[PDB]
């Protein structure tokens, strides 16, 4: 048998005292008042005493919203401490007003009434608390190293982190940003960015800072949603302290704000500037118009170069026409690169007619990249992540040009390629040119963003490449390990190239040999084993060492089982799990990326596609009025949605029970 | 006949789904309080 | 502008008449009674009139559960029709009792009060209706062809199907089976089986019959769940009209009833008859005991053959020991089959020592199969779906024996196999023996059911083989189509075997040839193209018909794209979707299959593993008492669970509003 | 385990290796069965190593031979058939026993269909189902494993890395 007792004993209540608390619970005003006036005389019943479940009489009256017993206890001067916070968390405006008019606690000591109101996100109570001059202390920097922060971290790191988290949850309140903020949209933007940075820094408290940042982004989105006219939309988007607030939203990565339908509609009607009725057109006439503009890019470009002030000169300044001209010029560049592959023994030859055409687009690409560098700056250049491969293309083109010039100057004769040197400058130049050709032709992935049916697909690829990168570390570790083992076994039986039937050594021969003789060749062989191009007899030696053969063969088999059966199917399962997490927000992310692509063409800089590129208090007052109407509409909408969602608990049933019982004792008293 | 049956069916299904919010609790609270001030007035 | 009107106009109510219905809605008894006694005199207000929303005064009183206005209207003799059914659907026992004591309708004409009560599944109302002698008409056979059924199908097939569905939904009520049934468990079993058959037949009304069958199975499971002692469990399982009801449940495929924890515990303690403490033992001692019993199967078998009445004779009659002995004998048979592969030029040789051992297990397997046939019967034999491959094994073994005997009798000499005939009886016999070896060795999949970690895996394979079978039709259609096309192109360039370098024709040669010359070889080639074993140069001819080559190559490429890229990934996606639908019920299905495997060993027949197999109203009364206690417990449990689930709608809020308003007009009247 | 972005990935591998181990029993049973059948058919036509063009016997030669002559070599051949490194003409004999050839070839085809088409896609579906059950608690399991790794270094014993500990 197990004895049961109370190992942590407390102070029990007496019979009359339990009767008093029970009368408070059922709401008998006559009995409670009689007990109070009897206690004032006899000092028998403690009015500030506790209950078995953690509450006192004022707490019971507050949770049961019985304002009349609550004010009776206030008039009898019961203990008051933390009951204000209890009324704040209870969301009872009458209790809040009465306690403003005048041990164990389930609240942290930092909990201030404004902060608990900001947690409860109740606009009424937050505004009544803000009516009095009440202050929230400022959080320090994200990476602050001052003496106060290091002392608070050293003394009690749990209370420091809880205090910072408590401050930021107070500040991220949608009601507390709707009031007491000169610019709620910009405040929500900066607060969301800061909460994202604190989510990145504080690893353990990551999810709560993530959800606070998401709450701020949702608040900004709904505030934009409450607009009701195109002027108000453009006052919001064009406020600066054009499209300044939109550029700020793009800078702070507010994809929910950017992907608003009204903002996307305004961006679309700015994008289709020259064509007012592109929204309602057929597929065939859209394709015909696109090809018609795309076949006239040199005419429009030379029109801009000659006279910007004409029906054709400023026609390319429209964003869609500029995008079509850039795409058409780049596609003609790729067509010429395809034509370039269509005497070959000259050492360091002069450039042909096709390369003589290619050279100005190469110079224009380099000039455009360095012009974007010099104009935008550094962080904006490195943030794009396409400029890395753009730099790779420019570097490979420059290397090809330099090697071609070096070969043309240094060599003159016509020697057949069969006896050329292996590190010949012409060979190096042509290899670099082919690599740059591939990089140029995969640069077209960036144009899938502007299409409706390919943009989310590109977003899904960009989100699953991260998991491919995660898997590549494990696969390369396994590859290095098995390459090391197979080298350590097989590098005694290395054979010269002369002993081979056709003077070829390596896995690229007709008869594959020496697949595990050197570390480079072992890495190549175990890489090509994934696609099945490495035959089985590469695990063979001329000597009769059958045990050596069997250990090498089972090493190869273990590598194949780990890679193709385990790791590849692991990669399939990982990307399949990752795709479902992206399919929900793919539309929003695609709309954000397409907005960035659209705003990339709104500038006057970079207008000419290559190779042609080498040849004020009223605004504040109107914005304040629009935001004031927006805040009123948003508070009304979130009040309506609070009165439309579920919201109901057993609090409501015990509230109705309390009202019925208080009335019951009232009419039993009056009758 | 189909429209009469459909209106009856969707009324029944409106009276069979969840449909309830804190509007209903404050409605009952309002009825109880209005009655309360009524009988405090009559008595 | 669109005009709006009432295209289907109805009869509006007058002002006093709307006032009367509004007074009924708010529950003013004084106003309603005054209006009734005024209408009795003046004939100005129609008491049976309709409202804008389809109801009358009695309907409003019934839906608002206001029994006092409802009985007032009953005393004033308002229209009564279908208000009883309205009270049945409303689940108000007072309204039901009062209407029992005494146009447009949203109910079908077949709706009878007992049937609507059975739909509502309210035990109280169903019992009050059953107190009066009330009858439900019998549904006919599933495939009945009588004149009444064919006439009802021809006259109005919608009303016939709705009537049958209405009858079966009435009969499948858990409360209506808990009452008025001599055997609720057997009634639920037969009703679930019949509803499954009607689900199979009625294709359009499939889901509702499926959910009714599932409801009956759940009712039977919960009725078994309400047992509270091992005697009651065994009275339920051992009732017959041993384990007769359990065998009936297995026959009717009640997997939920079979997979009950108490039933599985009783089956386990019958299964581990000889070992009382196998439940609490270590893995190593379990493995040691299993190998110890498995290495002694001939000793236990010969002990049973010599003397069944001993410590060793009846030791094999225990189910676990019998299962271990069968498994050990069959594993030794497979070990001998492995040994059989370890002079070869004799035409029709005598059987060797290993085959002379194999022959009695072959005879024992055939004898056991025909004995199971003769004992169990026909439907039980063909239902197992393992007996098909068992028959295949027996037929191949018999064919091997017959061909070996024919070869031994007909041939005597010793000719080397290089010049044997291609259809030689020895060659045919050895091919059939190898095929039977594979079938014998994959017969071990059936033993994965008895294991804890492999049984659900076998269930998942058995459920995804259906989708593989579904996909195989499409793949074989594509295979036949592309084989036909490639034959029609390539069968002009068929070359003889002599013209080949090594006198070999077909895709099984060193140099693959003639892959699309005949239909059989084209089917083989396009089958082997799936696994990559068919090289690319099989699409080549000796002549210089390059267009012919290109069309053949692009046909091969289109087939590879359809098969490996589209169809194989389709199969992967289909099985991945199918696995998630099986992972939920895999435990229940595995427990059912393991119960079937356990009951297969409970019989005295088939005790000896091969080759050794060729060498009473008190029961009804106790069952009735146990079922009566079970029904009382189940009704109490489902009443408690009805008072524990959500169950609440705006019906409850308008009920409380009606009570408050009726009281309000009452006290305004009394004061 | 000590890394933020690789620890849950290692946990996911450690949880899907159990399902790979579950599948390996069925695959090895099928492998043993088809190896037994192909041995029982093909072990009459075993050829010596001397008769071969380059005195090599087995599936590791230039010309693959005797893939189903012994049980060890049949197990090796039907293992290497999974990755496609076993050519089709290993189901060939010098004699003109075309029925023997056809039965051996359809045995090889049935094994390939069971393994690559059915069983491998079964393994893919099984690990894909198993990964979703682990993705929810991967963070908690990784934090537990990293806590164990951290507490492994809190002791004074085992302070010196090798070879300084001797
Ligand atoms: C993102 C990362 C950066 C990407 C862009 C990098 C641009 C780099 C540009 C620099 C190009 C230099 C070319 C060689 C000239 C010097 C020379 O004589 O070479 C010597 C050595 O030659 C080598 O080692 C070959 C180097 C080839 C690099 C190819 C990079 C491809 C990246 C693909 C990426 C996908 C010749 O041999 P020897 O001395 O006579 O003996
Ligand atoms: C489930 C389905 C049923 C399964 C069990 C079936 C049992 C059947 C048993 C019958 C076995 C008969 C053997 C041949 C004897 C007759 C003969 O002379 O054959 C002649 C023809 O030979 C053929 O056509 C070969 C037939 C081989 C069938 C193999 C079935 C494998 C099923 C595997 C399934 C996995 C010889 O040629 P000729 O005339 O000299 O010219
Ligand atoms: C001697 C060796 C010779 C080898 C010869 C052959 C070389 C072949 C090299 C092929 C490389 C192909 C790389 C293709 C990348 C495609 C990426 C598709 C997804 C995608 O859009 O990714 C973007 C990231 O940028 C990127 O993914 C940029 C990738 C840059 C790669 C640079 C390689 C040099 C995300 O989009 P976003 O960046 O707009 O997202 C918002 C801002 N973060
Ligand atoms: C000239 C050609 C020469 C060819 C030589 C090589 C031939 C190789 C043939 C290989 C055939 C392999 C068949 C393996 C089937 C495994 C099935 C695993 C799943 C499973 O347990 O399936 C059960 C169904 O039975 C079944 O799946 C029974 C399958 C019977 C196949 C018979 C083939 C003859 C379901 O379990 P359950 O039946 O207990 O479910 C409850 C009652 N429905
Ligand atoms: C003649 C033949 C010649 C053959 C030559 C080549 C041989 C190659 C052999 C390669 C074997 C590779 C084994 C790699 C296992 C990696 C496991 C990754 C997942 C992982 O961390 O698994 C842990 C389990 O330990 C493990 O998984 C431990 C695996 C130990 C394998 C030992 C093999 C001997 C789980 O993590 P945890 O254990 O911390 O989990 C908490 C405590 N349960
Ligand atoms: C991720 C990183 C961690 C991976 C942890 C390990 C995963 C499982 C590894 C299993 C390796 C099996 C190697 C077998 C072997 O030696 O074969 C080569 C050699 C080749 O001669 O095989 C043999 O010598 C034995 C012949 C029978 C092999 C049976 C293998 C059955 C299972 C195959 C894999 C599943 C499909
Ligand atoms: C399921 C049943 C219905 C299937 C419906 C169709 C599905 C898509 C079929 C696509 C067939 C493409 C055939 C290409 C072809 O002729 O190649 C052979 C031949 C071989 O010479 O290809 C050519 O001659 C053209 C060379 C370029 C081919 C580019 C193909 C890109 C897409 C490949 C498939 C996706 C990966
Ligand atoms: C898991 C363990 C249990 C597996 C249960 C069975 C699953 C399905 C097995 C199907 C085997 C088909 C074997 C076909 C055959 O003999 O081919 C070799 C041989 C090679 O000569 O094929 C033939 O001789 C016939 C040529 C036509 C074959 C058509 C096959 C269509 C379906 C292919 C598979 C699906 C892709
Ligand atoms: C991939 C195969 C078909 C070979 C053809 C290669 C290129 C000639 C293709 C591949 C990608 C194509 C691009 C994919 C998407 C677009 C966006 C498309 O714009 C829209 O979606 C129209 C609506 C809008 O811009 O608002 C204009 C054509 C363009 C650049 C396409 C131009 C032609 C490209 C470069
Ligand atoms: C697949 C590899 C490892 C080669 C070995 C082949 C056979 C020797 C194996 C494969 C399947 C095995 C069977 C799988 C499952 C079981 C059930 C097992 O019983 C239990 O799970 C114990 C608990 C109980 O029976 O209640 C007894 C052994 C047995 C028949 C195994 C016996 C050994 C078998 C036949
Ligand atoms: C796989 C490719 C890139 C070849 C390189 C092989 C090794 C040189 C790599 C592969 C795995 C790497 C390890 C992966 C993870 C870590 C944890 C990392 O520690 C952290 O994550 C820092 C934070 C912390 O420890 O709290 C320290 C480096 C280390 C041991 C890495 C060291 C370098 C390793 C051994
Ligand atoms: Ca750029
Ligand atoms: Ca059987
Ligand atoms: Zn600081
Ligand atoms: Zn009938």
């Amino acid at each position: 048998r197990i004895p049961l007792q109370i190992v942590r004993a407390e102070t029990e209540l007496s019979a009359e005292e339990k009767a008093f608390l029970n009368a408070v619970e059922k709401g008998d005003y006559a009995t409670v008042k009689q007990a109070l006036q009897e206690a004032e005389i006899y000092y028998n019943v403690n009015i500030n005493c506790m209950d078995p479940l953690g509450r006192s009489a004022l707490l019971i009256a507050i949770e049961n919203e019985n304002l009349e017993i609550m004010e009776l206890l206030l008039n009898h001067s019961v203990y008051v401490g933390d009951a204000l916070l209890y009324a704040i968390r209870k969301e009872v405006v009458g209790a809040v007003e009465l306690l403003l008019s005048y041990q164990f606690s389930e609240f942290t000591p930092d909990i201030t009434p404004i902060m608990l109101a900001a947690h409860t996100n109740n606009y009424e109570i937050i505004k009544l608390l803000v009516q009095k001059r009440v202050t929230i202390p400022r959080p320090h920097q994200i990476r602050c190293n001052c003496v106060e922060c290091v002392s608070s971290s050293e003394v009690d790191s749990l209370r420091h982190s809880r205090s910072r988290l408590n401050i930021y949850k107070a500040l991220a309140s949608p009601s507390l940003i709707a009031l007491s903020s000169e610019d709620p949209i910009l405040t929500a933007f900066r607060l969301g960015w800061e909460l994202k940075e604190l989510s990145k820094v504080e690893n353990e408290f990551k999810a709560e800072y993530e959800e606070l940042s998401q709450q701020c982004k949702l608040f900004a989105k709904d505030l934009l949603d409450q607009a009701r006219s195109s002027r108000e939309l453009e006052i919001i988007l064009n406020h600066r302290d054009d499209l300044a607030k939109l550029k700020v939203a793009i800078k702070y990565h507010q994809k929910e704000f950017v992907a608003q339908p009204n903002c996307q509609q305004l961006l679309a009607t700015l994008w289709y500037d020259g064509f007012p009725g592109w929204r309602r057109k057929h597929w065939v006439v859209k394709l015909l118009t696109c090809m018609t503009i795309g076949f006239l890019f040199p005419m429009l470009s030379i029109a801009y170069l000659i006279s910007p002030r004409s029906n054709l000169g400023l026609f390319i300044k429209k964003p869609f026409i500029k995008f079509i001209c850039h795409t058409a010029s780049y596609l003609t560049f790729l067509f010429m690169l395809l034509l370039a592959s269509q005497d070959l023994h000259v050492q360091g030859p002069p450039p042909t007619v096709v390369e003589w055409m290619i050279l100005p687009w190469v110079l224009g690409f380099i000039w455009g990249e360095i012009k974007e560098m010099w104009d935008g700056g550094f962080t904006e250049y490195i943030h794009d992540w396409w400029n890395l491969m753009d730099f790779a293309m420019n570097s490979l083109y420059l290397a090809t040009i330099s090697l071609k010039i070096v070969a043309y100057v240094k060599y003159n004769g016509s020697r057949p390629r069969e006896e050329w040197e292996m590190w010949h400058p012409t060979l190096i130049a042509e290899a670099l040119f082919a690599i740059s050709n591939i990089l140029s032709s995969l640069r077209l992935i960036s144009l899938f963003t502007a299409n409706s049916h390919l943009g989310p697909l590109q977003i899904s690829l960009g989100r699953m490449l991260l998991d491919i990168l995660k898997f590549l570390f494990i696969y390369c570790l396994v590859l290095l390990a098995f390459a090391n083992g197979l080298n350590q076994l097989y590098f005694y039986y290395e054979t010269r190239a002369i002993d081979e039937p056709n003077n070829c050594k390596g896995i690229r021969c007709e008869k594959q040999n020496n697949a595990f003789s050197t570390l480079f060749e072992t890495l190549q062989s175990l890489f090509w084993s994934v696609f099945g191009l490495l035959n089985l007899y590469v695990t063979n030696v001329k000597a009769r060492h059958e045990f050596t053969e069997f250990v090498g063969a089972t090493m190869f088999g273990t590598y194949n089982v780990i890679s193709l059966v385990v790791l590849l199917n692991m990669l399939i399962a990982m990307m399949n799990n990752s795709y479902q997490l992206i399919a929900d927000h793919a539309d929003i992310e695609w709309k954000f990326a397409r907005t960035k692509l659209w705003m990339s063409y709104f500038d006057e800089g970079g207008t000419l596609p290559p190779p042609f590129n080498i040849i004020s208090l009223i605004q504040n007052q109107h914005y304040q009025e629009v935001i004031r109407n927006l805040v009123k509409r948003y508070v009304a909408a979130m009040i309506r949605n609070s009165k439309t969602h579920e919201g109901l608990t057993e609090e409501n049933f015990k509230e109705l029970k309390q009202d019925i019982s208080s009335f019951r004792y009232e009419v039993l008293d009056l009758l």
